[PDB]
């Protein structure tokens, strides 16, 4: 697979592209994953930005710039376009999991108050949010996508976690529970079970309601509900 | 307010820190965005990682760095630190709302497979998740979400948005619908509310239930599906 990115900020990109766990694939011929500077593609003017037709208080974005950047950049049909955006599907792992598949995606980065139509119904594929928060630019939802993408590519137990601990033993009077350094397994898995248990009933007691508790686990929570009293 | 970062991965952020509409704040003595390298706290080896009590597959972060890169941090108690975590709280609005008005943000960068409980239960003060997908690290999260927080310092109508559309009219056979060049305002605005009736009604019918539809808006999307046949 490979991977562009259309955006104003290529320089925004330099920490993450290297430094990342990202060059597994990179080096491994597996993806091709570089910048492009959309300033390249604009226009008696340099700007990839216009008035709205209709007016409006913001700016909208070119569409010419846009065809012209997919053109050279060879998207064929069966390449994925991602546009940025805060109404878009809000991001998950299906959608992880869908892009993951295809041979070529484009991101375009800039956050604009508003994009061409034409853009949207000819050029773009999807149009991906990454929460109802509100953010100033789509580079970062861009490299933080890749990297869920990424790293799906080849290369819950419907309760909160147990609660891990490592050396030393005792630090600043905060001591490790004894279970853990007994070398008894059995009891080190029950314990774990158990804190399990008792931490999604205390903070997540909708996954409780969903969990299909045995009659010893009910003996466990119920013990724990009267050692509080 | 300042916010700190603790990664092995400072270098991630250079390409952010400066080069986003992030220095808006910087420049203005309204914050102290700055990098800590966690390798600095680091025993023999200089790992901030070591095995877990009980066993297990995965190693966990050490107690010792990060109490002592919170020291030296001042992190004082209205401090809010922060661990990037996939069970946390899915990030959201009303938390970047909240998080804006802190004095003071510490983010654990770092993804292990496991924390010292010691940390999370006297040093963390939320823990936070992007979303049910699974990422590589932690400081992508943290820079989207300082994003999201810092652009909400000081410096929907329920329905889709209308389309927009900027120059030029025609392009490679696309044009742009006729009354938005016609000077006239209210035809402009009806026509733009009906658009976002009519792909409302299309892509997201769960946005329409929720509307308190008129009877003009009900005509308009009753003559839009006649208009389907």
């Amino acid at each position: 697979m490979k991977i562009d990115y259309l955006t104003l900020f290529p320089e925004m990109f330099d920490g993450v592209l290297n430094h990342s766990i990202m060059k597994r694939a990179q080096e491994n011929n597996k993806l091709q994953i570089n910048t492009v500077n959309f300033r390249d593609y604009a226009n008696k003017h340099n700007q990839v930005d216009d008035y709205p037709y209709g007016g409006g208080q913001g700016m909208v974005l070119k569409p010419e710039p846009v065809f012209n950047a997919m053109e050279d950049l060879d998207v064929t049909e069966q390449a994925r376009v991602i546009l940025m955006c805060p109404q878009g599907e809000p991001f998950s792992h299906q959608k992880a999991v869908e892009l993951s598949k295809a041979d070529h995606i484009v991101f375009i980065c800039g956050h604009y108050e508003g994009y061409d139509e034409r853009i949207r119904t000819h050029l773009v594929t999807d149009e991906i949010s990454m929460g109802d928060y509100v953010l100033t630019g789509g580079e970062l939802p861009a490299m933080t996508m890749t990297d869920a993408i990424v790293r799906l590519i080849p290369g819950s137990d419907g309760l909160l976690e147990f609660p891990q601990y490592t050396r030393p033993r005792e630090f600043k009077g905060l001591t490790v529970p004894d279970v853990l350094l007994s070398g008894n397994h059995a009891n080190i898995d029950a314990w774990r079970h158990e804190q399990k248990l008792i931490r999604t009933y205390n903070k997540r007691p909708d996954l409780i309601e969903k969990y299909p508790l045995t009659n010893a686990d009910k003996q466990i929570l119920e013990r724990y509900k009267i050692g509080l009293k």
